[PDB]
C-alpha cells in the first residue's frame, strides 16, 4: 500500500547503492533530482510511491526516507552532485573512525556500541514519523569496515526491539578472488547476525559481481561507484510490483509468503537480464521477452556465486520471476502461465511447482531502446557453496594469525572466540539441511 | 529489397569507389548528396534502394549502411566532399599504427589486430540494428598495404564468427605489369586469405581495368579516381534486378548459390558494356539488341583479364547475365534461352547446361539516354592465370632480395614464410579440382 518502509544506508557501499537507486527511482516517477514535486506530472496515480519510501517537506520537497550512517567520504560526495536533495543533513549520522574500505569487522562493531543512542535516535525519529511500518530494509556491505560491522550491531538491537516486522538485506558478500584474506572474519561474525536477525540476505557475491560490471558496464577503471551503479538498477527492479497498484504484490504479507520459505532457509541468489536499465554503454538491449525469461533460469548471468549448471544441484525451492513490459501484454502472460507448468527444476517429495510470477509496467521514462526486462529471485541449494568457500578460507587465516590485532580491539574476540565456534556448529547444520531438500527425503510422509 | 547488404570499404581504393557509389545511387533515385529523404515514390514502392543499402535513423535522411576503413588520406577526401552526409562520425574510422600500412600485408594486416574491439562494436552495432542482414560486401584492393592486409584481417574473423553468413568481395588485383613493385607480395599473402575464408570473389583485374578508363571514357590524366568511377558503375550494376522491384523473389544467397559451386571455384569474371551502364562519365552510344548481347560473351572486353576467345578448354562453369533494359520483357527472354543453346560460353555433359539470365528496367529518374546495356558475372577456371602471374613475379622480386625490407618490421612475414609456399601448392590443388568438374568423376560413384 502506501505504507512505509525506511531504508538504512550504512557504509561505503550503502550509500553509494542509495544515491543511484533514489536517482533512479525519480526519473521514473517523474520528479526533478532534488526530489521536487511537479504539478501536471503524476506519480500518486502511477505509483503509491511518494509516501512509502518518501516524504514530504513544508516547502513540498520529497525526500526518502532513509537513514544514513558511515564516515566522512560518502556523505560529502552526495551533496557535491545535485542528488544532494534526496538526503538531509538531520539524516546523517557521520563517524570519523570506523572508516576501512577493506575487511574490518571489530573495528567497525565497536564504534557502534560506543554511539548506541545516537544511533537509535535516528531511528527512533523515522520510526515516530510512520503511519503503517511495513519493515526496514539494509543496504551495506559485508565487505566493509563500516558496512560490516556495524551493520550486524544494528540488525541485533533492531531483533531484538521489534520482532514482527521484516527485516531485509541486500548484503554484498565479500569477493573470493580478493586481495585480503581479513574477508573471513567479516563474513563468519555477520553471517550469524544475517541468518537469526534478519529474515532475508539477497546474496550479491562479489567475485561473479565484479566481472558483470567490468564486462558490461565496459569501465575503463574500475571503482566503488562502478559496481554500486550495476546493484542500483537491479534492487529497482526487484520493487517493481511493490510499487505498483493493481497488484496484491504490494501488501507486506504477501511478499514475505512468497519469497520466503523456512526461517532458516532464506538465502536468495539474484540473475537479472538486460543488466543495463538507465546506465547503457552498451550498442542494444532491446530484445524480445523470450529471450531475457529464458536467461533468467541461467545460472551465468548471476550475480551472486551459484557457479555453472553443471557439478552443482539444479533444486530450486522457490522461483519469483518479477516481469516488465512496453510489448504486448498477453504475449508475455501467456509464457508465464506456460513457464510454471513446464517446471524447469527438479522436483521431489520436499516442493513441488514452485515458480511464481508477479506482473508490473515497466516505464521508459528512464534512459532505454525501448526494452523489456525481469529479474529472477530464487531460492536455490546451490547457496551452499558459499558459505563452504568461506569455511575453508576462515581456517587458514586462524592458522597463520594475520592481522588478529584490529579484531581484538572489537567486543567479541576479547569475549573469546567460543562465540565462533558455536556459530559453525549451527552454520553446518543449516547447510546439511539446504542439502536434504535436494532429495526426497525432508517429506517424506 | 528487404534482404540487406552491408558495406566495408578496407584501404585508399575502397572508400574511394565506396564515396563515388553512394553519389551514384543518389543521383539515380532523385535525392540529396548528404542523402535527403525526397524519393517520389515511397507511396507505391517504386524505390526499394534505400534499404537493401540504406538505413533510417529519424533524423529525416537516408544514410548508406557503410563502415569506412583505412588511413588518413581516404577519410579526409570523402570528409572535405558534400558525399560526408552519408556517413554519420562513427562510419569514419581513422586507426594508423607505424604510421600506415605503408604498401605492405604485414604492417596492415598487424594494425587492425590492436583495434580489433573498436572495429567489432561498429560490426555488432550495424547487424544488430538491421531487420535481417543476408551478408556482406567488401570493397578493397589488394594492391595496398592497408586494402590488403587489414581487408584480409576482416575477412579471416567474419568466416570464423559467422560461417553461415555469406563474404562477397570485390578485390582490386593490381596491375600485371605493376605500378607499385611491392604489389605481388600483397597480392600473394591476402590472396590465401582470399581463398580460403572468402565464399565468394569477384576479381576485378586493374591492369584491364585502367586502361579501358583511359581509352574508353578519356579525361586527361587518368589516376585512381578516374579508374574506381568504372569500378562504382559495375558494383552498382551486379545488384540491379534485387534493388528494384523486377524481381525481389531473388535474393543474394540464391544468386550466390548459383554462381558459386564450390568455395575453391568460387572466382567471378566480370564483362561489361558499354562500361558505365547509368552514366556518371560521359560518352552515351546505341548499338543494337544482338549486337549488345553478342559483346557479352565476348572475353576481348572485360574489366579482368583472362585468356580471349569465348569457348574455352577450362570451361565456364555457370553464367550469369544480368540485362538491363527498359524494351519489353520479350526480346530479353527469348536472347537468354537463345544465349544458353548456340554455345557460346562452352557447356559440357556432367555438369548440365548453366546459364541463368536476370532482367531489369534502369529507373525511371535516371538520366534518360538509356541503351540496351548489361553486364555479365560467370565463373570460368580461366582465372588463373592472373594468380599464377603475381607468383612468377613475386618470387623474381624475392629472389634479388630487393624490396623485403617493408615487410620485415611487421612480425607475420618475419616469422611465416610458410604461406607464400601455402599458396602455390593451395592454387595447383584449386586448378584439379576445377578440372574434374567437366567430367563425371567429380565425386566418386
Amino acid at each position: 500500500m502506501g505504507g512505509e518502509i525506511i531504508t538504512l544506508q550504512a557504509g561505503q557501499c550503502g550509500n553509494h547503492v542509495g544515491k543511484f537507486l533514489w536517482s533512479q527511482l525519480a526519473k521514473e516517477h517523474a520528479i526533478g533530482t532534488d526530489g521536487l514535486s511537479q504539478l501536471p506530472d503524476s506519480s500518486t496515480e502511477r505509483d503509491d510511491d511518494t509516501k512509502p519510501f518518501f516524504r514530504e517537506n513544508s516547502r513540498n520537497k520529497f525526500t526518502p526516507r532513509a537513514i544514513m550512517m558511515d564516515s566522512e567520504p560518502s556523505v560529502i560526495a552526495d551533496v557535491e552532485n545535485t542528488f544532494r536533495g534526496f538526503f538531509d543533513p538531520r539524516n546523517t549520522w557521520v563517524a570519523s573512525d570506523g572508516a576501512s574500505a577493506g575487511n574490518s569487522w571489530a573495528n567497525g562493531y565497536d564504534i557502534g556500541t560506543r554511539n548506541q543512542d545516537d544511533i537509535l535516535n535516528k531511528i527512533d525519529k523515522e520510526i515516530d514519523s510512520t503511519d503503517n511500518f511495513e519493515g526496514f530494509q539494509l543496504l551495506h556491505s559485508v565487505a566493509g569496515g563500516t558496512g560490516s560491522g556495524l551493520g550486524s550491531n544494528l540488525l541485533e538491537a533492531l531483533c531484538d526491539r521489534y520482532p514482527k516486522k521484516i527485516l531485509t538485506t541486500y548484503s554484498v558478500f565479500p569477493a573470493r578472488s580478493s586481495e585480503v584474506v581479513v574477508q573471513s572474519y567479516n563474513t563468519i561474525l555477520a553471517l550469524r547476525r544475517l541468518i537469526e536477525d534478519s529474515d532475508a540476505t539477497v546474496v550479491f557475491d562479489n567475485a561473479s559481481l565484479l566481472n558483470i560490471s567490468g564486462k558490461v558496464f565496459r569501465n575503463p577503471n574500475i571503482d566503488l561507484q562502478h559496481t554500486n551503479q550495476l546493484i542500483s538498477t537491479i534492487i529497482s527492479s526487484v520493487t517493481n510490483s511493490i510499487r505498483f497498484p493493481s497488484y496484491m504484490y504490494s501488501s507486506m504479507s504477501s511478499i514475505y509468503s512468497t519469497l520466503i520459505p523456512s526461517p532458516e532457509l532464506h538465502f536468495l541468489s539474484p540473475s537479472f537480464t538486460p543488466f543495463t536499465s538507465d546506465y547503457i554503454h552498451d550498442d542494444i538491449a532491446h530484445k524480445g521477452h523470450s529471450s531475457y525469461d529464458v536467461m533468467l533460469d541461467l545460472l551465468d548471468p548471476s550475480n551472486s556465486l551459484v557457479s555453472t549448471a553443471m557439478n552443482n544441484p539444479t533444486y530450486f525451492n522457490v522461483y519469483n520471476t518479477i516481469i516488465g513490459n512496453v510489448e504486448p501484454r498477453q504475449i508475455s502472460r501467456a509464457m508465464t502461465k506456460l513457464q510454471q507448468r513446464i517446471k524447469f527444476p527438479s522436483w521431489s517429495s520436499s516442493a513441488m511447482h514452485v515458480n511464481i510470477g508477479r506482473r508490473s509496467p515497466y516505464l521508459p521514462l528512464q534512459p532505454n531502446e525501448n526494452e523489456v526486462s525481469g529479474m529472477m529471485l530464487s531460492n536455490m541449494s546451490t547457496v551452499v557453496n558459499v558459505f563452504e568457500n568461506a569455511c575453508n578460507t576462515f581456517d587458514k587465516v586462524f592458522a597463520k594469525g594475520a592481522f588478529l590485532n584490529n579484531y581484538n580491539v572489537g567486543d567479541l574476540f576479547q569475549s573469546m572466540q567460543n562465540v565462533q565456534d558455536e556459530f559453525a556448529e549451527s552454520r553446518e547444520v543449516v547447510q546439511s539441511l539446504m542439502e536434504d531438500y535436494v532429495a526426497a527425503e525432508q517429506d517424506s510422509y
